């Protein structure tokens, strides 16, 4: 079936716990595969050790810039960027996992976890999974954000990988 992956997250070195994500490989196989491989690090790069660099309460928690740590970087397993696969899945509510981008067809490695329904992103960001377990951890991360997106604690993905 669809992959299950995990992110173990610290804030200022204190473990927050684990976020488990189901990747909708049945709907968006290319987008799911990129994220899966970046979690395992099997291509020689990925999310381990990188940060949630932009977190906005009552919106979303963004991560995945493992090259520049600031929203400008990241790369996919395919090349620097890859196309929007489809917009079939919608930003239905808290726990949605979706690709960050810089406009059409600019997916790399950056992603966000929604903490509300974000319907205005439908048709603009590729949704590719959802939180299975660990919304408590997501709420903790969210609580360390701000209106500007600046985090008030350093939020690090210490470990990540594939469960099934
Ligand atoms: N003192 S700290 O390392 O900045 C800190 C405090 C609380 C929490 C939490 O609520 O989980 C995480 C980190
Ligand atoms: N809670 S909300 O009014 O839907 C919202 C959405 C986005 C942002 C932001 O980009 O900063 C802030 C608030």
């Amino acid at each position: 079936g669809n992959p299950l992956v995990y992110l173990d997250v610290d804030a200022n070195g204190k473990p927050l716990g684990r976020v488990v994500l189901e990747l909708k490989a049945d709907v968006v196989p290319k987008t799911a595969e990129n994220f899966r491989a970046l979690c395992t690090g099997e291509k020689g790069f990925g999310y381990k050790g990188s940060t949630f660099h932009r977190v906005i309460p009552s919106f979303m928690c963004q991560a995945g810039d493992f090259t520049n740590h600031n929203g400008t970087g990241g790369k996919s397993i395919y090349g620097s960027r890859f196309p929007d696969e489809n917009f079939t899945l919608k930003h239905v509510g808290p726990g949605v996992l979706s690709m960050a981008n810089a406009g059409p067809n600019t997916n790399g490695s950056q992603f966000f976890i929604c903490t509300i329904k974000t319907d205005w992103l439908d048709g603009k960001h590729v949704v590719f999974g959802h939180v299975i377990e660990g919304m408590d951890v997501v709420k903790k991360i969210e609580s360390f954000g701000s209106k500007s997106g600046r985090t008030s604690k350093k939020i690090v993905i210490t470990d990540c990988g594939q469960l099934s």
